């Protein structure tokens, strides 16, 4: 029954939104980004975190209170980017507290020295192309990371399918900075991405796309009284171009898949790294093992797994969903939902905060029952009810 308040000072803060300042290969919607505010709430304890007030409002207190949980009182809310920015620089300066980021903030912000965990090696330690530093150089699919003024030259020696991604520092998450291509067409595409991106891009990863037979998501937990600790794995649901749309509930890992994770972890304790972490861990039909993506950093399926003692063992689903317009049937179609007990609601942004209908509402959650095809059938039917 872990939580993150156990692996956190009492001195941090939490923040997993992304800048309002974005980058080519994170760029969300501003109301996403808002929404990612709460995602972690449920799993913070005593952790306070740093929520939109759209994403803190009396429907999420409704939704809760059905599962019997409260809101945080330890949180700090905002409402724009002014707030938000103000809110991080005081929090530093005049509560000296120490602010953890799931995503790097630039430094005119906040200086380096009030985060939480050392900069440079979280920065480090997300970054893309320097993965074989940290799985003692196994587990990566043929790869070459190149200068952008060579990619043309050098991307006409890859066969398809292949993945491009950005190789600098900036932070990306969700599938917003992968390009899958599987011909020249997404090739073409992928080519003006990176030229409209010219400014923030000096180096791309070229990686063969591994066609995988699973896609876990292998996660651990460090803190210097608790050692490293297995947390379980998860199933990633992404689509065919990568981008994340949630996660399923596992139940027999390979051992050598955990074994490859336990690994990563050890190499990023050992540099110095706590807290959460979780690894994009690939398994082909010949069952090799590829880490594609290391997150040393909470994710979505953090609150799967930390909350798996409250959740019907059968069958997981954690997934989002976007208001069809009307927020009010929006949310009392989720109310109706939660009330019937197979659905366990995770975060709530209440686009009604911006008046009537103004901005879609959005809905974090875990679907949970005995069988796969039962709780398909309670989804499918949630959302025929939303037309
Ligand atoms: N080399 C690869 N082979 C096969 N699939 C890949 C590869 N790289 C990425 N993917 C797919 O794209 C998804 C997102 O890419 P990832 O590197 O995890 O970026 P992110 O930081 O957005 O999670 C993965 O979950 C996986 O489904
Ligand atoms: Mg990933
Ligand atoms: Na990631
Ligand atoms: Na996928
Ligand atoms: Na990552």
């Amino acid at each position: 029954n872990l939580t993150l308040s156990d692996l956190y000072d009492k001195d941090v803060v939490y923040t997993s939104r992304p800048s309002y300042i974005s980058n080519p290969w994170l760029k969300p919607d501003e109301h996403q980004s808002n929404f990612l505010t709460g995602r972690e709430l449920l799993i913070a304890n005593q952790l306070p975190v740093i929520v939109h007030e759209a994403s803190a409002t009396d429907k999420l207190h409704q939704l809760f209170q059905v599962i019997g949980k409260e809101v945080p009182n330890s949180i700090y809310t905002f409402n724009n980017q002014q707030s938000y920015e103000n809110l991080i620089k005081q929090l530093a300066h005049k509560e000296n507290k120490k602010i953890y980021f799931q995503y790097i903030h630039d430094e005119t912000i906040l200086n380096q020295q009030y985060y939480a965990l050392d900069k440079t090696l979280f920065v480090a330690l997300n970054n893309k192309a320097r993965i074989p530093e940290w799985t003692n150089g196994k587990f990566l699919p043929k790869r070459k990371v190149v200068k952008i003024e060579q990619f043309e030259n050098e991307i006409k020696n890859w066969e398809f399918p292949l993945v491009i991604k950005p190789g600098d520092d900036l932070p990306t998450a969700g599938g917003y900075g992968v390009m899958i291509c599987y011909h020249d067409a997404d090739l073409q595409k992928a080519i003006t991405r990176i030229k409209e991106a010219t400014a923030e891009t000096n180096s791309l990863i070229i990686e063969q796309k591994i066609e995988e037979k699973a896609n876990y998501c292998v996660q651990f937990a460090y803190s210097e009284s608790l050692g490293i600790q297995y947390l379980g794995a998860a199933t990633q649901l992404t689509d065919k171009y990568g981008f994340y749309n949630g996660n399923e509930n596992t139940t027999n890992v390979p051992e050598h898949v955990i074994e490859a994770g336990r690994q990563i972890m050890e190499n990023g304790v050992n540099q110095g790294f706590f807290g959460v972490a979780g690894f994009d861990l690939l398994v082909d039909e010949d069952d090799n093992v590829y880490a594609i993506d290391l997150n040393f950093r909470q994710n979505g399926s953090t609150s799967m797994l930390l909350l798996a003692n409250e959740l019907n063992s059968g069958y997981q689903k954690f997934y989002s969903y976007h208001s069809k317009g009307d927020n009010t049937h929006f949310f009392n179609t989720i109310l109706k939902y939660v009330k019937e007990g197979s659905l366990y609601p995770l975060s709530y942004y209440d686009g009604d905060w911006y008046g009537e209908d103004k901005v879609k509402s959005r809905f974090g959650c875990i679907w949970h029952g005995d069988s796969k095809e039962t709780v398909l059938e309670n989804e499918r039917a949630f959302l025929a009810e939303l037309e």
